[PDB]
């Protein structure tokens, strides 16, 4: 499992805040299509929180919650409902919602993907069905906060993340057909390999993808705001921060 | 600019065929939104082929061409309209439309990007606006042929390409601010470099990206088809003289 770290503790909390604000939309959904999308997203999101039937109850309760409540009201009723459904574990400890709330949620999901691929068993079908759900979650990241330019940017470049999930998928698919997964420690080793029958995969790939992608957005926003850009996050510091080995 | 090789000639020809089939959609478009999008991709596409006013006439002609012509008929009048607008250059020499037609278009566009950044002049605003247009183009590739699964997949992973276009923009943005672009022979030195004062960018980045991506889709399709099972950068550079 994932190394219990201060940073990973925030991630898990922003992840619950994220899931909470997501089901809050359900009341106000103005399309059957978005209602379906929200409820699967939330169901999936809780499906990775470290009982499905109590979660169905929570989701169904959110669908029917009054559209005339404000968010603080929804919050209080949410707290009772998770209390009543023995889902106190879903209750966020902090409700201040920001960009970091989203970054953490994405980082948390990435760590769970690496962990699944680490702790797999030759259940290989299982992890490949999980990864497909992961693709659906990353494809449909809601901002909830307003940042129209963040939404347009993310819909341009989110294939970067989803591309690396498909790599893992291709790696596991090979391990089904006989070539085992060789784990390497650098992204350069991994890409150098796929430029040939090898099956090399970078250890903690998605964490690295997560970190790189976060750095990419922050580099680019200096183009967007038009200014001259000062301490970027690096894979080394990140592994230390998360006790990734 | 681009090494004239046999393979590049086919890319050029598929590029036109792709452009031809796209403007044929305009007459049948079922929304203002698709109409605006098609006519803009078309205008952009011709803008990268080697006058703008005569391309506007062509596209305006496509917009009003009768929705009741079949496509063979549309081809006849396109061949006349281009002949009349001195756009014989935009005439495809082959109309056999296939996945390869699409691959070649994407490959062609990638080569244009790599070429503009190579033949740049420290006109940095010019190429930085051309790349934005390139982003819209890769975001909006129509399959035209019918492959629902293909549209779904490409809509999923297309940001992989677009991401590397942004890298180039981050690269030319740094070169405008005093750190020069250091060109580099491998993807690996590029990615390792950003993980640290530096402005390294791999030579023929988009050709490599185009080739890796093409490989990715074909690897992944043995998952989708549920079956048991490749072009390499070295062979690719030889075939194109990069
Ligand atoms: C999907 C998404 C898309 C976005 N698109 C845009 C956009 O297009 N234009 C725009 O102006 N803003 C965009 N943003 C917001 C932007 O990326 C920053 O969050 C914003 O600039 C706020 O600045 P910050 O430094 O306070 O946040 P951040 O720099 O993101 O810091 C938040 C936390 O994350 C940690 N962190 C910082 N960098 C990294 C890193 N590389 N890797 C891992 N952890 C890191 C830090 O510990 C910090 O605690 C986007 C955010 C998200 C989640
Ligand atoms: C954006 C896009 C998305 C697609 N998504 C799917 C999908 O999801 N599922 C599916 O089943 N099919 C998909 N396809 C079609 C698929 O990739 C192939 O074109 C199709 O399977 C036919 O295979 P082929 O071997 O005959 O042609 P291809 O393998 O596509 O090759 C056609 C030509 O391109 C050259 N070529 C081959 N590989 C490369 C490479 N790595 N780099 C550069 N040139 C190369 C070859 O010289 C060949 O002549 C997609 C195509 C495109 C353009």
């Amino acid at each position: 499992m994932i190394p219990l770290t201060p940073l990973f503790s925030r991630y898990k909390d922003s992840y619950l805040l994220y899931s909470f604000r997501l089901i809050d939309l359900l009341r106000a959904s103005k399309s059957t299509h978005l209602t379906k999308l929200l409820s699967s997203q939330a169901t999936y999101l809780y499906h990775f929180a470290c009982q499905k039937y109590e979660v169905q109850q929570l989701i169904e309760w959110a669908i029917n919650a009054s559209p005339d409540m404000d968010l603080q009201q929804f919050r209080i009723e949410f707290m009772d409902k998770t209390t009543e459904l023995n889902l106190r574990s879903c209750q966020p400890k902090s409700f201040t919602y920001t960009f970091t709330t989203i970054w953490d949620t994405m980082a948390f999901l990435s760590l769970i993907i690496d962990d699944m691929v680490y702790t797999r068993d030759k259940s290989l079908d299982f992890v490949m069905q999980q990864l497909k759900t992961m693709k659906v979650l990353f494809y449909n990241v809601f901002f909830i906060l307003q940042c129209a330019m963040c939404r347009d940017h993310y819909m341009n470049v989110k294939g970067f993340i989803i591309y690396h999930i498909e790599l893992i998928e291709i790696a596991l698919d090979k391990e089904k057909y006989g070539t085992d997964i060789t784990f390497v420690d650098s992204y350069q080793q991994e890409t150098a390999g796929a430029d040939v029958s090898n099956n090399m995969l970078m250890k903690n790939l998605m964490a690295y993808v997560s970190m790189t992608f976060h750095n990419h957005i922050n580099d680019y926003k200096w183009i967007q705001r038009n200014k001259k850009p000062y301490e970027r996050m690096t894979w080394g510091e990140y592994k230390k921060l998360l006790n990734l080995q």
